[PDB]
């Protein structure tokens, strides 16, 4: 099962540098970035129902869900949103433009909070201040199943996707998280960081938690 | 990604009725087959790896791990243990005959209780007390990942799998529970059930718990 490999549009190569190396604050911020994206994901297909309700029967339940994977090292945010097929994973998250792209580097570098990524709608590339790779694996209605996978440097993949559990739609952020950022994975911490910063999300927002029967 | 059908070895067929037909009480009894059967995967993966470590290193660590998935009426369990190649899942799960099946059977129907089961090594199909269908999902490290299925019918199929989950190695569980039997979906009744019948399990059973942020 073949990847297929892309580069990415040069402000995005741009973009993702840095974010990485010019932050420093507010980096737990990559959360509500995450949350704000499953939420719009979620507000398309619900969106889309009203007019073709059928669309809501190959996941009925609307949700947000985050699981650690502490083995790992992995942290996963899973939407059942509307969900990309293999073109627009390949557009969305790379090969075309984002408006908001050059003006958020160029702001970001007088001090602009990166909380404000958000804003120029490029909050995806906040994830590099915790992970130092990241799959994408997604499911339309549109389309088969599919893995985009990145880990900062120039080129992306694409794979038709025969590894992972099925969505039934929407996606799942994989986060491979950087050594020094394995408090992610932490029930606590992130419990923490959602009552901050997602308060008016409309939609449950599920914890996966293990717990050892003892 | 084509099935393979097989058919059951004739006193399984008739073991599986039933079981299914004539049993009645400690049906919760069907967890600690369950947890048995992983505990002796777990055994013998362990007992291999004396001799050849490296074994280990597809999955270093050692668990049972149970996951409710209510919306789809569906528990699984999990264990990282030595796992089923293709000939393997076909031979063990219903082509060959279990010298203790057509005795236990016959005990059965005279009284015995049905926790003897597994002292007949056949507690596998004590699963169909609570499941009208099961999915057991293998990867050895001797072959690929490869999906068993039955719904206690005469027969069986084994397909190569491009759709679960990647288990590094060990087996998965997946009971498609009865709709009178959605309890076993439930965190107290889980550890409950645990506790009573498993308190000498050597491995850590992780119980894996969905909870909303609120
Ligand atoms: C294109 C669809 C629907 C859009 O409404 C969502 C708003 C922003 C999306 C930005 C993306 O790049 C894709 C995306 C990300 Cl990054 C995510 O974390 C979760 C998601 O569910 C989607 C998605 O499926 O986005
Ligand atoms: C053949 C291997 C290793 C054997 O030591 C285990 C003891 C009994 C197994 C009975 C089976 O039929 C397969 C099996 C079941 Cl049913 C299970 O619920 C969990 C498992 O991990 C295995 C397995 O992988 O079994």
């Amino acid at each position: 099962m073949a990847s297929e490999t892309f580069e990415f549009q040069a402000e995005i190569t741009q973009l993702m540098s840095l974010i990485i190396n010019t932050v420093y604050s507010n980096k737990e911020i990559f959360l509500r970035e995450i949350v704000s994206n499953a939420s719009d994901a979620l507000d398309k297909i619900r969106y889309k129902s009203l007019s073709d309700p059928k669309q809501l029967e190959t996941e009925p339940d609307l949700f947000i869900r985050i699981t650690p994977k502490p083995e790992q090292k992995v942290l996963e945010i899973r939407d059942s949103g509307i969900g990309m097929t293999k073109a627009e994973l390949i557009n969305n998250l790379g090969t075309i433009a984002k408006s908001g792209t050059k003006a958020f580097m160029e702001a970001l570098s007088a001090g602009a909070d990166v909380s404000m990524i958000g804003q120029f709608g490029v909050g995806f590339y906040s994830l590099f201040l915790v992970a130092d790779r990241v799959q994408v694996i997604s499911k339309s209605n549109d389309d088969e199943q599919y893995i985009w996978e990145s880990n900062a440097g120039g080129s992306f993949t694409v794979t038709l996707d025969e590894v992972n559990e099925r969505i039934g739609r929407g996606t799942i952020l994989r986060l491979f998280l950087k050594d020094d950022q394995l408090e992610y994975l932490e029930e606590k911490r992130i419990k923490e960081v959602i009552k901050r910063h997602s308060e008016f999300v409309a939609y449950p927002i599920q914890l996966v938690v293990t717990k050892e029967v003892e």
